[PDB]
């Protein structure tokens, strides 16, 4: 089997991407944030505290003939941005892009933090990191990908995120029409439960490539590219008037600037992030200070190849017995 679903930016900045997901019988379609940096499929629901729901579509298990309470199971998750959610668990039928899993754990939120309530466009998350990170207790649950894997034509999914445009998540196949040149594969460590890999270096603009190992995670649920402070300083030093602002919480730059590209290494291959991808617009409405899309990972404890980096590539998440990542230009 295979599945193929379109993923759409939630706003004009590509802050996140939503993908429609069918849950239950008859189908309830919710727009979920597919997150390769976490391992819970959780939704706004009929159980969510009413004051914490503001425009989201909810899952109502009582209206699904295939929903079953997973008795005694609870979940609670905290993300890198400080957001959180928690609740109880149902099993139900879940379909993505025509690919169906029966008996998927659907984590129903009883509580969500303010950042979730305030984002009316995101109805929940679908985690695509390794199932070792799943937070369900006392019986840990599998991701949608792990439950689908054995049925797929190939044990893979691909992320093809758009710049200010829709893109695609495919399950079970490589679309050889969706990228240019060849795919370069690189090793993955699953020791922290992430799609963790090592970039071979970077370049700023038309500058020389610096060969250096940068360990980090491929995380579709993170907006920006978070890299070591040395690398980030080298990038922003090429933008007149850019500075790190403790008040704003990262590097800012004059909205009048033209940003340089940023290149990262994947083995001997190179992915180029155009400068425009690194512009996250005014820090507040009408400001002439703009927020940068490359930020320091210092204090986060890991480097994160978030959407700024991933949307410059066609990315293969190879879930074979020995997982690997693949990157191609597009
Ligand atoms: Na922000």
């Amino acid at each position: 089997s295979t599945g193929s679903a379109t993923t759409t930016p939630i706003d004009s900045l590509d802050d996140a991407y939503i993908t429609p997901v069918q849950i239950g019988t008859p189908a309830q379609t919710l727009n979920l944030d597919f997150d390769t940096g976490s391992s819970d499929l959780w939704v706004f629901s009929s159980e969510t505290t009413a004051s914490e729901v503001d425009g989201q579509t909810i899952y109502t298990p009582s209206k699904s003939t295939t929903a079953k309470l997973l008795s005694g199971a609870t979940w609670s998750i905290s993300y890198g941005d400080g957001s959180s959610s928690s609740g109880d668990v149902y099993t139900d039928t879940v379909s993505v892009g025509g690919l169906t899993v029966t008996g998927q754990a659907v984590e129903s939120a009883k509580k969500v933090s303010s950042s979730f309530t305030e984002d009316s466009t995101i109805d929940g998350l679908l985690g695509l990191a390794f199932s070792t990170l799943n937070t369900v207790s006392p019986t840990q649950q599998k991701t949608f990908f792990d439950n689908a894997k054995a049925s797929l034509d190939s044990p893979v999914f691909t992320a093809d995120l758009g710049y200010h445009a829709p893109g695609t998540y495919n399950f079970g196949f490589i679309d050889t029409t969706a990228y240019t040149g060849s795919i370069t594969y690189t090793a993955v460590s699953t020791k922290q439960g992430f799609w963790e890999w090592t970039s071979t270096g970077y370049a700023v603009g038309s500058g020389t490539f610096k060969s250096t190992s940068i360990d980090g995670i491929a995380d579709t649920g993170t907006t920006l590219l978070y890299l070591p402070a040395t690398v980030v300083s080298a990038y922003w030093a090429q933008v007149s008037g850019a500075k790190s602002s403790s008040s704003v919480g990262g590097y800012v730059f004059p909205c009048s600037a033209t940003l340089p590209s940023f290149t990262f290494g994947v083995g001997s291959a190179r992915i180029v992030i155009p400068g425009d991808y690194i512009d996250f617009g005014p820090i507040s409405t009408g400001s002439s200070s703009c927020f940068g899309g490359i930020q320091s990972s210092a204090g986060i404890g890991i480097n994160i190849f978030g959407d700024v980096a991933l949307k410059a590539a066609f990315v293969v998440f190879n879930g074979a017995t020995t997982p690997t990542l693949g990157f191609a230009s597009k």
